[PDB]
């Protein structure tokens, strides 16, 4: 209930929400059905359109009409956008030659530059080149402020993740927003698009940037508009906004386009329907730029245009049902479309296995196009796992496909020719980014990025202090002229120790062996050297990575690589080695093949043993430096140490050996030389960051030796490939990944095949930031470069992602 007579008289979207049952005025209050009885009268007038006539000029005030031409019409703060154009012969903004804005322009008062984010639903990132004759006002912004070729939305690319995502710099995980519909079996309630419980605060975690303004001293426009309220009529509701007293108005503000998102369902994303659309929002443009530059604002408002995600063309004949797959179709919950996520319809049902379901939904038809995880299982990227809404078993549909369960949910809900909420890499869910005003650049393209790290920049644009979020702080700081956060290295925590030979072979009982006993006074002061770190400036290009907890540990020199051992967990937390674009591959010799050698520099106390492999009849074990790289036959001996050992599934070890093998070597061919760290990840409760070793669910049996769920690797070469890795004087080139360590192939269809045919499509699939690797090792990498620390910041947020061109 509402007592709705009141009245919105003076009070027409009133930037502070009123408490019930007192009528509301507020561009929310449609939405809640509370409205004053008057709101439509006095807030939403339409009378005489939203441009000026020749003939409106200097009129006599007539307050019914939806905008103004009258002479005090500036002063009250509410003349139709194009006034000045029709009345006092000004040109439009888009006709202005565009010119640097150095500083900002602002009107006495004005402690700050405004920031407006413009938000457009659905706008492919495509759309820019694609639709460049039909948008002028876009295309100005674009061209003359800051842009970037696209920007990554977050999985699932659908509307409230990504808008709530801009918002707080967070993952849906983390946010709580994991889709458009969801079930929090802790509440036990329901969110959905349509509907009231979406409206309850309980479902919106961490901090969105109205609070952080609002908490810091900072005025917000209220975000959101309801549907029924015509775009100009949001524009002139900010503008007057814009019009307050000094102590009245806010400083940041929010405008929505549910275009061209809704029209691309409709007709898909280049549907001949889709010019339309695309002309009035660049016209929506056209007036918020007017309107800015009649109030002497348009040199002083930040503007930033930014999109959702894009949009894919999906029809009804491309729907891939349960039904032909599940025999037991109805004991299950299905989240369906461009995504799937499966869940018991009881939990009283006992017999309800996850297990059986995966198994009936892995590979079971030609050119099934879906692919069933658990979710700990989805590629570490999508960082889509760590919240109890986010159902144990997911499906990652296939680009242009849907999923559904029975065929009647389809033709009993063709309608639709677009959708969005696949994978955060497909080309076709890429979306926007343009920084428009004094504190971007002066047209300045820079580099694809990702959504999650807006909110930092938006704080940073209106002098707040972010709250803690997914952003890497500083890694935008080039989309800027001024208003940079300066960000200092991360402090090592631990310092490594630098053990000598303090061990003799006969101490170490490990149930290993190797024919090594075929042994110079000029080749044995050599080998010390190379022990004590001769070589190191080569495999150690970017210094050693600074270990960010609590923990103890050995740094490892050898003639081909240099590894931090963790004594903790029996294993290197990092190897490092180059491999030089001359470089030669090798085999692992016929009398070497089960070889391992204790570690003299490590005691046995701190040492895997070969024996626990033995006995455990599900782990082998691999190696981080590859014996097939060894520089020399005498520097192989090496790559065989005990402390160079981690545990492989060997399922696992023929895509490690793959990798090793065969594509460390095409990188150096390709990129000139590479350096390449790889070290194991325990991510036991998925929550994307490293794990204590009290989290650890799996050892080699019968020891304390722990498995990882993942191997990582971080690829590193110069920029200017003219140059070797091992001799670059500028820019870094990057790609990683963390491959899920699984005792089984399931994932690749095509396993059974030769690792040519599938390895490489699995690695691409697993692809990362070093970033993501941060998080997951507690290490920070890249500590001494000859680059500025924002730049390497940067180049810990790339992600490789394998798709053809924009
Ligand atoms: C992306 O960025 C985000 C933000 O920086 C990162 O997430 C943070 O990670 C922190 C470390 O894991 C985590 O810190 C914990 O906070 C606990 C209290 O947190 C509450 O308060 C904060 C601040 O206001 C609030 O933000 C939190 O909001 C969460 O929960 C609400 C309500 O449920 C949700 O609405 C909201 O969406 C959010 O949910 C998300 O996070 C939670 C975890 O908090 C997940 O479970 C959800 O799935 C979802 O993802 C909270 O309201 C605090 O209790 C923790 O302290 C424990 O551990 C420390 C170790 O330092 C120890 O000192 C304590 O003893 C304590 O242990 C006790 O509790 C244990 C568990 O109950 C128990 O086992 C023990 O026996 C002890 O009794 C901890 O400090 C922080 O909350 C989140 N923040 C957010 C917003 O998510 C994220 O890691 C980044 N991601 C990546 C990949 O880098
Ligand atoms: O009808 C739809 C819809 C649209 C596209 C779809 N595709 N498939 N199904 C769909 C259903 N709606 C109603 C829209 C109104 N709205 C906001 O007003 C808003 C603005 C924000 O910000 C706008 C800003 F980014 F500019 F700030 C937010 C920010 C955070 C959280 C929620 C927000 N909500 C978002 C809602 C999605
Ligand atoms: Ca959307
Ligand atoms: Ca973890
Ligand atoms: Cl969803
Ligand atoms: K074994
Ligand atoms: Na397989
Ligand atoms: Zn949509």
């Amino acid at each position: 209930w509402t007592a709705t007579s009141g009245s919105c008289k003076g009070r027409c979207f009133e930037l502070q929400e009123v408490g019930p049952p007192d009528c509301r005025c507020d561009n929310l209050c449609k939405s809640y059905s509370s409205c004053c009885h008057d709101f439509d009268e006095l807030c939403l007038k339409t009378a005489r359109g939203w441009e000026c006539t020749k003939d409106r000029c200097g009129e006599v005030r007539n307050e019914e009409n939806a905008c103004h031409c009258s002479e005090d019409c500036l002063s009250r703060g509410d003349c139709c956008t194009n006034y000045q154009v029709v009345c006092k012969g000004e040109s439009h903004w888009v006709d202005d030659d565009c010119e640097e804005i150095k500083v900002p322009e602002c009107p006495a008062g004005f402690v700050r530059p405004p920031l407006i984010i413009f938000s457009v639903d659905g706008f492919r990132a495509s759309y820019m080149k694609k639709g460049s004759k039909v948008m002028p006002n876009i295309e100005k912004l674009r061209s003359c402020g800051t842009h970037a070729p696209y920007m990554r939305p977050v999985y699932p690319t659908k509307t409230f993740p990504n808008l709530y995502t801009l918002a707080t710099g967070l993952y849906p995980e983390s946010h709580g927003i994991v889709g458009n519909s969801m079930y929090d079996p802790v509440f036990d309630a329901s969110f959905h698009l349509r509907g009231r419980e979406k409206f309850n605060h309980r479902w919106w975690g961490g901090q969105p940037l109205w609070i952080t303004a609002t908490k810091q001293g900072v005025r917000a426009g209220t975000f959101f508009w309801s549907v029924s309220i015509p775009h100009e009529r949001r524009i002139l509701t900010i503008l007057q906004w814009l019009s307050l007293p000094d102590n009245e108005r806010p400083s940041v503000y929010a405008f929505y386009s549910e275009q061209p998102d809704f029209s691309g369902h409709k007709y898909g994303p280049f549907g001949p329907e889709m010019t339309n659309p695309l002309r009035e929002i660049d016209k929506t443009v056209g007036q918020l730029m007017d309107g800015l530059k009649q109030l002497r604002l348009h040199r002083c408002v930040n503007v930033i245009f930014v999109g959702d995600h894009g949009m894919e063309d999906v029809t009804c004949d491309r729907t891939e049902f349960l039904s032909n797959y599940l025999t037991n179709v109805d004991d299950i919950t299905l989240v369906p479309g461009t995504l799937g996520r499966i869940r018991a319809k009881s939990i009283n049902n006992s017999k309800y296995d996850p297990k059986t379901i995966i198994a009936a939904l892995t590979c079971k038809k030609p050119d099934q196009h879906f692919k069933p995880y658990m979710k700990q299982h989805l590629p570490k990227r999508l960082h889509y796992a760590n919240n109890r809404r986010i159902e144990d078993i997911h499906l990652l549909v296939d680009r242009r496909w849907h999923v559904a369960r029975k065929p009647l949910d389809v033709y009993k809900k063709c309608f639709f020719q677009g959708d969005h909420g696949f994978d955060n890499k497909v080309n076709s869910m890429q979306t926007v980014f343009v920084g428009y005003g004094p504190t971007f650049k002066y047209r300045t393209k820079v580099p694809p990025f990702e959504n999650i790290e807006l909110y930092n920049v938006m704080c940073d644009l209106l002098g707040l202090k972010p709250a803690p979020n997914n952003g890497t702080h500083g890694s935008l700081n080039h989309l800027l002229r001024t208003n940079t956060f300066r960000p200092t290295m991360p402090d090592e925590v631990s310092r490594p120790n630098y053990p000598g030979i303090m061990y003799l072979q006969s101490e170490f009982d490990l149930g290993c062996t190797c024919d090594d006993k075929v042994e110079n006074k000029l080749e044995e002061l050599n080998k010390r050297l190379h022990t004590k770190g001769s070589t190191k400036e080569r495999h150690l290009l970017y210094g050693r990575p600074a270990v960010l907890y609590r923990t103890s540990y050995d740094i490892l020199y050898h003639t081909d690589f240099e590894s931090g051992y963790s004594e903790i967990f029996l294993m290197p937390l990092w190897t490092s080695y180059t491999i030089s674009k001359q470089a030669e591959v090798s085999s692992i010799p016929e009398h070497l093949t089960n070889c391992v050698r204790p570690d003299v520099r490590v005691s046995p106390g701190f040492s895997q043993n070969c024996l626990a492999y033995k006995n455990d009849k599900q782990m082998s074990y691999g190696f981080l430096f590859p014996p097939y790289l060894s520089s020399s036959p005498e520097a192989k001996y090496d790559a065989f140490l005990v402390t160079n050992m981690v545990p492989m599934y060997p399922a696992f070890k023929r895509v490690w050996a793959y990798f090793q093998r065969v594509l460390v070597k095409k990188y150096a061919s390709e990129r000139n030389g590479v350096n390449v760290i790889s070290g194991p990840i325990f991510d036991y409760n998925y929550d994307g960051l490293r794990d204590t070793e009290d989290e650890i669910k799996q050892y080699v049996e019968g020891s304390s030796i722990p498995v990882p769920t993942h191997y990582y690797s971080i690829i590193t070469s110069c920029l200017d490939f003219t140059q070797p890795a091992d001799k670059c004087d500028g820019p870094l080139s990057v790609s990683s990944f963390i491959l899920p360590h699984r005792p089984d192939n399931d994932e690749s269809c095509n396993s059974s095949e030769d690792e040519s045919k599938w390895v490489e499509e699995l690695m691409k699939m697993h692809t990362a930031r070093v970033r993501d690797i941060e998080h997951l090792t507690g290490l920070d990498f890249y500590r001494k470069t000859s680059r500025s620390y924002s730049e390497i910041l940067t180049l810990k947020t790339y992600l490789h992602t394998y798709e053809s061109e924009i």
